[PDB]
């Protein structure tokens, strides 16, 4: 019986990585815990020193951890922000109480832009073994296989940038929302993958009635959409683009409409003040949205994906035995 | 025996962690923390002198209302790490979460102000053993222990992320809704004190430090990690941190850089993180965060130690076994 709860750091709401140990001794690595890949992995003692990416990251010694048994395949990690490459060897994980021997990656070549804007060191994937790259058992359905945890569901709380916020595999802590769950079911497992039937703005449902996708990634930052959806968006919102990125006028950030989306029966709605990156209303200045437009790319995408600041208003719980998704009102 | 207590605790800005325990009959509450660095319990006095202004600014024992005082009038002086009272002693029944002892403490009545003004606890109930209350005034855990009533000769302390309840004491016992993984502990070099051996201090990759070792102070009435001038300004050097007075201090925009830091206790490798240690306050190039970690001497009668407070039980939760004489850590949640 377990739970077994992981406290993240939430760092700047663009990132929330917890943290594992890997070995025997364990070497503990800060690292993201994503539903949106089924690959662990961390950089080698052996990371090229010309990835800036490897030198500044830490890097899993191979040699220290006695329990350490290598393999060799060459990994290759294509992900939607960039693609790293290592070689898979085992070893005794450590996640919060519980203790997994798992295979994972180790990442040898890392590609600076954008592992080097990572403030953690690796990914762990709450993902399926459908998605592992290489059909490596990830780390949930072989904590499970021990059977050792209450239930095969885990939650996610993200929180407001204080505690930053955890994960609790085995069930969800509930001192971190409010009401009861409303669950979500998947489209085909494989996938943290649901049925948007539609996102409104304020009133009028703008986009994707005759309902688009929804990957609910917890390694996301923003919620996402296709880039000509989140033109629409942010057409509608008044929001408009400064460079890179979207804004709105930091005192009127107040004012813009709510977006809704319609899940499953449901909708979960976020106000401006869920969205809008609010340092002041000054009247004077500039003030950034948390919904991006992102592609991704056609096994998965293309996607609108729900991260962190979807979670930070609604408490997650991925239950795997349902194969479905919970929602509740977070605090 | 059985039963178990437990003090709940009040976390101001992860510095001051106070639970509550009431004195007299009837009773007077004060705001108190549970110090395992110490072992006098001792609470202002209606009697300090209110040119003494932390008098003015803490509630008081006016003991002739509690019908039980059993008048003493020894003075004794109370010398801490950080600054120190004097007064003289008391009888009364105190009451330590539900559990009623009669109990010798100290009515203080000379109590400067720097550092007590900054205080936001009225006073002290010393968790250490005899050999360190000062006048061998028995301190209030061996005072429950007599009274037969416990399940187990032990005390945890948890202290909480600041931010619903803030920490809890458990009196008895261990409460594992705060705690995973399992216990791990460390036994204690000497009776008389909850201290322990110590074989080095890690910043992020090699034994920086207390290579060959050191003791370290399991203290939960202290705010910070505590080392030695001579000894942390090294772990300083490395984090590359500034030293402005009384703390240490980081261009704030570098914290979640910041080297892993880790302890050797007896045979596990405790590790804090840089949020563990760093106040993140800002992500500014401007603004200096604190790190929570800060040296000052110990004196030694209790040797020169490194003191572990309420930075490190923020994250393992500590159950201190005066049964075995040995103190446990394991995680917290
Ligand atoms: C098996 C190959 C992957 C297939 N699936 C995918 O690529 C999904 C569409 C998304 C994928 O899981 C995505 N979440 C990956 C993320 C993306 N991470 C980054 O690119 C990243 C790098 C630097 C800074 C931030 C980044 O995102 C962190 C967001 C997590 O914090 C909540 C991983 C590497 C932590
Ligand atoms: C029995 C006499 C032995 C004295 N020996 C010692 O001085 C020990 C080595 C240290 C001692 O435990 C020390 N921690 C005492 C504590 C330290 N507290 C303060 O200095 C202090 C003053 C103002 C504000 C906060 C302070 O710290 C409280 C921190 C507790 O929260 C976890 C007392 C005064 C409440």
């Amino acid at each position: 019986n377990t739970t077994s709860s992981v406290i993240l750091t939430n760092y700047m709401d663009t990132q929330y990585y917890g943290e594992i140990g890997i070995g025997t001794p364990p070497q503990t690595f800060k690292v993201v815990f994503d539903t949106g890949s089924s690959n662990v992995w961390v950089p080698s003692s052996k990371c090229s020193r010309l990835y800036t990416a490897c030198v500044y990251h830490k890097l899993f010694d191979a040699s220290d951890s006695s329990s350490y048994k290598h393999n060799g395949t060459e990994l290759t990690l294509r992900y939607s922000t960039g693609t790293v490459s290592g070689f898979l060897s085992q070893d005794i994980i450590t996640v919060g109480g519980i203790t997994v021997t798992q295979m994972f990656g180790e990442v040898t070549e890392m590609p600076a832009l954008p592992f080097m804007l990572a403030e953690f060191d690796g990914v762990v994937g709450m993902g399926f073994i459908e998605q592992a790259i290489g059909r490596v058992t990830p780390i949930f359905d072989n904590i499970i296989s021990q059977g050792v945890l209450k239930e095969d569901v885990f939650s996610f709380y993200y929180n407001r940038d204080s505690l930053g916020g955890q994960i609790v595999l085995g069930g969800s802590d509930p001192q971190h929302y409010e009401g009861n769950f409303h669950y979500i079911n998947l489209i085909k497992t494989g996938v943290w993958q649901i049925q948007m039937k539609g996102v409104s703005v304020g009133s009028s449902t703008l986009l994707c009635e005759d309902g688009c996708l929804a990957l609910v990634d917890t390694g996301a930052s923003y919620i996402s959409g296709s880039t000509s959806s989140i033109e629409k968006l942010m057409e509608a919102l008044g929001a408009k683009k400064r460079l890179f990125d979207y804004v709105v006028k930091c005192n009127e950030g107040p004012t813009l409409p709510d977006i809704s989306f319609h899940l499953g029966g449901k909708e979960y709605t976020l106000t401006s003040a869920d969205y809008v990156f609010q340092e002041s209303y000054s009247s004077k200045k500039l003030c950034t949205l948390a919904i991006h437009a992102m592609d991704i790319p056609p096994p998965t995408g293309p996607t609108w994906a729900l991260g962190a600041t979807f979670i930070r208003k609604f408490y997650t719980e991925f239950d795997r035995r349902n194969n479905r998704i919970g929602f509740a009102l977070a605090r």
